[PDB]
């Protein structure tokens, strides 16, 4: 058993729509999922593989945007904020 929290129901359909190991996770356990979901999804550029396109996806309803990149995962972290909580303090 992991110890660890439940993001709340679309956040969490995107990671069992990734195949998520479970439903109680850390925050870099469930990021990792997006990464996996992405790679899966091909949501990427065509020309730059770490720039995201989600416009028309639960992840980009989700994000409330269509985009965001592997080098600015701010928005992300932001979408984590209040759909789950950490251990962090
Ligand atoms: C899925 C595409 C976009 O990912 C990549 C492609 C490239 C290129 N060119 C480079 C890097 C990745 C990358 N980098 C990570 C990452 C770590 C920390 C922060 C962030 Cl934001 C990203 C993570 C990932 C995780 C979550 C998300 Cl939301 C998206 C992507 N991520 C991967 O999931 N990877 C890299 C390793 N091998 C794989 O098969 C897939």
């Amino acid at each position: 058993q992991i110890n660890q929290v439940r993001p709340k129901l679309p956040l969490l359909k995107i990671l069992h729509a990734a195949g998520a190991q479970g439903e109680m996770f850390t925050v870099k356990e469930v990021m990792h999922y997006l990464g996996q979901y992405i790679m899966v999804k091909q949501l990427y550029d065509q020309q730059e593989q770490h720039m995201v396109y989600c416009g028309g996806d639960l992840l980009g309803e989700l994000l409330g945007r269509q985009s965001f990149s592997v080098k600015d995962p701010s928005p992300l972290y932001d979408m984590l904020r209040k759909n789950l909580v950490t251990l962090a303090t």
